[PDB]
C-alpha cells in the first residue's frame, strides 16, 4: 500500500495538528501557509521544527510559502 | 536511577534543541525565557509545543517566561 504525501492548506496555527497528526503516524506532509498571516506562518515553521526535531524528520523549504517535513 | 527535571536557561533560538535533546530521550525539561526577546521566546514555546504533540507529551506554563515540557 503506498503512502502519498498529505497535502494540508492551513488556516490558522491550530492546523498545526494537522501536519503534526499524519508526520507522527509515519507520513510525510506538504504544507501551504498562503493564507496565514506572517505571525501564523512563522508559528507554523516552528512547530514544525519541533515535530522533526522531537522524531528525527527533516523539513524543506520549496518556496517562501510551501514547506515539508519528511520522517527519519 | 532517578531523572531529574532537566533545567534549562536559554540565550537563543538556537537552544531549541537543548529542550529537544532531553525531552525526546524522555527527560521533562523547565526551561527559563527570561533573557530572550518576545519573538525568541514566542518561537521556543511554539517548537516545543511540536516536541509534545510529536512525542504525544504536555507543556505546562508555570509562568510568563518559565514552561515544562513533560514525557508521555
Amino acid at each position: 500500500y503506498q503512502s502519498t504525501i498529505v497535502p494540508v492548506e492551513l488556516h490558522s496555527f491550530e492546523d498545526a495538528q494537522v501536519i503534526g497528526g499524519a508526520f507522527r503516524d509515519g507520513d510525510a506532509v506538504v504544507f501551504d501557509m498562503s493564507l496565514l498571516s506572517r505571525e501564523e506562518a512563522r508559528r507554523i515553521v516552528d512547530f514544525a521544527a519541533g515535530l522533526c526535531f522531537a522524531l528525527r524528520g527533516k523539513m524543506q523549504k520549496i518556496d517562501s510559502v510551501t514547506f515539508a517535513v519528511v520522517p527519519e
